[PDB]
């Protein structure tokens, strides 16, 4: 089998995508935050506390004739940025175009933190990453990925992000024409439960490639590109008047500043991010100033490949017996 559908930003920035995915039966369709950084497909419910949901759309597992409560389980996250949800478990039928799952965990928020609530556009998260990460209690559940790995036609799926634009994911087949010249792959370790790899080094515009090796995650639930200070120093001193900000919380530049490129290594190959993908826009509405999307990872204790980088490029998330990471430009 195999399934495809389109991921659409939330916003004009890119904050985060979403993507259709059918609960239930009837379906219910939810629009879901596709994160190959954490493990738990949890939704805003009918079981959320009625002050935290704000526009979202729930999934009512009353109303569906497949749900089945997960007698005892419980689950709560806590993810990087500081946010967090918690509730406790169905297991229902889940479909992400057109692959369907029977017996999927759908954890049904009970509590969610003030920036999901503020959030209208995200009705939950549909973890990629390992299932050994999943937080389910007393018995650890398995990602929709893992669930359908063995029906798949290949046991991949492919993150296909879009800049200001709708993109895709595919499971179960690689595009051919979704790329442009190889898909170069490279190593992954699953000892932190992430889709773990080593960057060759890196390029600031027209500079001189740095071999080097970073190590970090390929992750489609983090907004920006978060690399060691020495490397986001270097490219920040590109930029006329950028400098870090402590009150604002990263680099920040002056918005009429023209950003340059950075280029990732993967192993040989080599991905360029555009300037423009590394503008997040005013700090504040009106503001001169602009976010950076290339920001420090120090005191977050590991690298992280977020949107900023994979949306440059086609991304294969391998997961045969030993997993690796394909990347492509496009
Ligand atoms: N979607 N990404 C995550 O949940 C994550 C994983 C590891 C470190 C930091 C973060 Cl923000």
């Amino acid at each position: 089998s195999t399934g495809s559908a389109t991921t659409t930003p939330i916003d004009s920035l890119d904050d985060a995508y979403i993507t259709p995915v059918q609960i239930g039966t009837p379906a219910q369709t939810l629009n879901l935050d596709f994160d190959t950084g954490s493990s738990d497909l949890w939704v805003f419910s009918s079981e959320t506390t009625a002050s935290e949901v704000d526009g979202q759309t729930i999934y009512t597992p009353s109303k569906s004739t497949t749900a089945k409560l997960l007698s005892g389980a419980t689950w709560s996250i806590s993810y990087g940025d500081g946010s967090s949800s918690s509730g406790d478990v169905y297991t229902d039928t889940v479909s992400v175009g057109g692959l369907t799952v029977t017996g999927q965990a759908v954890e049904s928020a009970k509590k969610v933190s003030s920036s999901f609530t503020e959030d209208s556009t995200i009705d939950g998260l549909l973890g990629l990453a390992f299932s050994t990460l999943n937080t389910v209690s007393p018995t650890q559940q398995k990602t929709f990925f893992d669930n359908a790995k063995a029906s798949l036609d290949s046991p991949v799926f492919t993150a296909d992000l879009g800049y200001h634009a709708p993109g895709t994911y595919n499971f179960g087949f690689i595009d051919t024409t979704a790329y442009t010249g190889s898909i170069t792959y490279t190593a992954v370790s699953t000892k932190q439960g992430f889709w773990e790899w080593t960057s060759t080094g890196y390029a600031v515009g027209s500079g001189t490639f740095k071999s080097t090796s970073i190590d970090g995650i390929a992750d489609t639930g983090t907004t920006l590109l978060y690399l060691p200070a020495t490397v986001v120093s270097a490219y920040w001193a590109q930029v006329s008047g950028a400098k870090s900000s402590s009150s604002v919380g990263g680099y920040v530049f002056p918005c009429s500043a023209t950003l340059p490129s950075f280029t990732f290594g993967v192993g040989s190959a080599r991905i360029v991010i555009p300037g423009d993908y590394i503008d997040f826009g005013p700090i504040s509405t009106g503001s001169s100033s602009c976010f950076g999307g290339i920001q420090s990872s120090a005191g977050i204790g590991i690298n992280i490949f977020g949107d900023v980088a994979l949306k440059a490029a086609f991304v294969v998330f391998n997961g045969a017996t030993t997993p690796t990471l394909g990347f492509a430009s496009k």
